[PDB]
């Protein structure tokens, strides 16, 4: 309800988002929620950078009116255009048609789209261009793809405060606002489930776009992303995370995803896993069914190798099973060795199917054809299996 | 706990399975549960038809054992190999070595796969093949792919009692043991939710089967399935039903299956459903992640038209709609219009995937390039899908 001060002048005035379960629709389980953040930069001019989720509109404008009743705003900074950031557009548009927009080109065409009836006062910016507020600034970086084509980030000099909108955020609900308020792990967990979901995709671009910031030698104190807990203390971390991340190096781990209907194919998902853990390498093992797909993609993340098993119905694979590979195929896991594994009871499909996605995904199968069993298991298949997730443990070596 | 008489000397001696919410692993949802039914007839020799899940061999040694104690069995039909009914064979071989094994080839081999260390005295039977018990005997039918290559059913002429295992069951479990103590309504539903998701891939087999049937005139007076309840009082309503749905002729009835992020998607499913209902026809919406993959097939049955949408994310569909679309590729629904659709930010991508998916269930797109929108649909757009629907609807006619 109450706004919270970053610094004199610069507030966050965002809403948290308590019993959201689900992002993007489906798309995205937040287990804990989320917020929706937005900041208020006060100066001779005052400025707004990005608004709210339209359902939160109220809270966003009660925040501003605790700082400044009749709400001033000249500038109302647009960093990306989906609608859990510009829902409110609308709202504060209405309380200041005055207030002048600044935005990405691609940003102005996605406004007037998912708008239009509502005229307003604008200025589209390129990376580098700079509008002064008075005592302090700020400056602009495009960020194309870092999400969205109108995507942008917002730097403001005079207190080296990064406003990256979905970048280095972490999808969770706290009343608490900042780093140092919550625990390391938990919060780099929280921005690694992040991460995995919506930016693995373009992790060349994030490495690229890290050394451009990395040349300009931009003095990073924080960054306040459009989800979550603000890097107050130590934004080090989490940009050294990033980079890591879009290397994607890895670790001598193995994610083994599958399902069974009479558990062979679990059979088989074991011993595979026994021949890994015993070529040294950290396993995490998920039944699909019964696990979180969120929750699975962000394990692969770290993961150097990606097994997925399933046995074959009516030709095909298991439906459950298929959300996770049109989802990898999506998602460009970067740098991977795979296998398909399962099995089948007299003319097979589902192995065509699997290594099909899986090498659409750009994983490198450890094995054309990967092991396959009819019916049920038998000493020496398991045996195939654990050297197989022997030799896979050996190429992910480390 | 105790069997339940057919008829004198034939016992229904079976386990029920309340607590079971999913069977074939993730693959069917059952929201009451199931039984496993196996039938003892008693005569100058016992023969028991089928066994039981694993898990409850108990209850059907129990029940065998309040019929006659040292259980007796001559004769050990084996009408199907898949674990739900063949999962008790050790147990039931191990408490009478000396039964003797009726079952088809590819039966025998099965059997052999899934226990090998079990020897027993056995036959391969044929259609027309007949064993004798006494005064009753039991002749069987060949019932390849009428879900298994192993599968047959087992008929009883002294009494025109049909034993086809799955074919003609539903997934339900009750105390009451047949279809006069049930609702017709609730059961010919659940019958149907059955077929649809098992069955459906062979119609084409299920009415040259029945046909057969037909021709040699078999008196049918009753039905006694794998799963669920005995049709003892009207089969021929059941027979009626799978005629009419192995036909395929279908219902003036359209599905609507999909999901958004943010809604377009859904306003022109809304929209496309307008243009339906105006054209004289039932609909049925689903939003995809918050309704049941099963319940939704059950729909498609007696549907004549099917649409599927969902927006683009990273250049593929939305994931909550591959397990939809791989499912009904292998179920390959019989006589089928359909219509893919969605919304997109900018390049697309999940128009295409929709589709060729959508063709390789082969179900024939009442339009390529089917309704596409950028951002939000615009007047036109939704009008557009309006009349989509009602030609839809015109095509669906009846
Ligand atoms: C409804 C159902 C449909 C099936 N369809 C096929 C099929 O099209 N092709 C095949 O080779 N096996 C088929 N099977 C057999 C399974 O692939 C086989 O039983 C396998 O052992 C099960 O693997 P799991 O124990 O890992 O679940 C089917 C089984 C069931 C229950
Ligand atoms: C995480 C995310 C990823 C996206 N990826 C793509 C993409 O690859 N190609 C595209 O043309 N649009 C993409 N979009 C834009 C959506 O397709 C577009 O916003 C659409 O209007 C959403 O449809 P809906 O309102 O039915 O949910 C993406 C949107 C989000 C939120
Ligand atoms: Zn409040
Ligand atoms: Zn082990
Ligand atoms: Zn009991
Ligand atoms: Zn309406």
């Amino acid at each position: 309800s109450q706004p919270v001060a970053i610094t004199d002048g610069i507030y966050w005035v965002g809403a948290v988002d308590w019993n959201i379960r689900y992002f993007h629709g489906p798309a995205f389980s937040t287990h804990r929620g989320t917020t929706y953040n937005a900041y208020l930069i006060v100066d001779d001019k005052t400025a707004l950078v990005d608004t709210v989720y339209e359902p939160f509109k109220e809270e966003l404008i009660a925040k501003l009116k605790q700082i400044k009743d009749p709400v001033k705003l000249d500038y109302l900074v647009v960093n990306h255009t989906e609608s859990d950031h510009a829902g409110a557009f609308p709202a504060i548009m209405e309380l200041c048609p005055d207030a002048h927009v600044l935005c990405t080109q691609r940003a102005f065409d996605s406004l007037k789209a998912h708008y239009s009836h509502i005229d307003f006062n604008y200025t589209i910016v390129k990376t580098g261009t700079s509008v002064s507020l008075g005592k302090r600034s700020l400056t602009f970086i495009e960020a194309p793809m870092l999400h969205w084509p109108d995507s942008m980030f917002t730097y403001v000099p005079e207190e080296a405060l990064l406003l990256p909108n979905d970048a280095f955020g972490q999808h969770i609900a706290t009343s608490v606002r900042f780093d140092d308020q919550v625990d390391a792990g938990l919060i780099m967990d929280e921005a690694a489930k992040y991460y995995a979901n919506i930016l693995m995709p373009f992790s060349n671009l994030i490495t690229k776009k890290l050394d451009e910031i990395q040349k300009i030698n931009l003095a990073i104190k924080t960054i306040a992303p459009s989800h979550g807990i603000i890097w107050r203390k130590d934004p080090g971390r989490i940009i050294e995370a990033y980079a890591r991340w879009a290397e994607g190096q890895g670790k001598a781990k193995a994610v083994i995803a599958y399902d069974t209907m009479w558990l062979s194919t679990e059979k088989m998902a074991h011993a595979l896993m026994d021949g890994l853990v015993a070529g040294g390498c950290e396993v995490k093992l998920f039944k699909l069914s019964v696990s979180d797909r969120n929750d699975v993609i962000k394990e692969i993340l770290d993961a150097r190798a990606v097994l997925v098993g399933s046995p074959t119905i009516n030709n095909d694979i298991l439906p459950v099973v298929s959300p996770l590979l049109d989802d990898l195929v999506g998602l460009r896991p970067k740098n991977k060795v795979g296998l398909a594994f399962g099995a089948y009871g007299w003319g097979g499909g589902a192995q065509k199917i699997l290594e099909e996605r899986l090498k659409a995904a750009k994983i490198e199968l450890i094995a054309e054809p990967g092991p396959t069993v009819q019916w049920v298991p038998r000493g020496e298949d398991l045996q195939r299996c654990y050297e197989l997730g022997r030799k896979i443990a050996a190429r992910i070596a480390d």
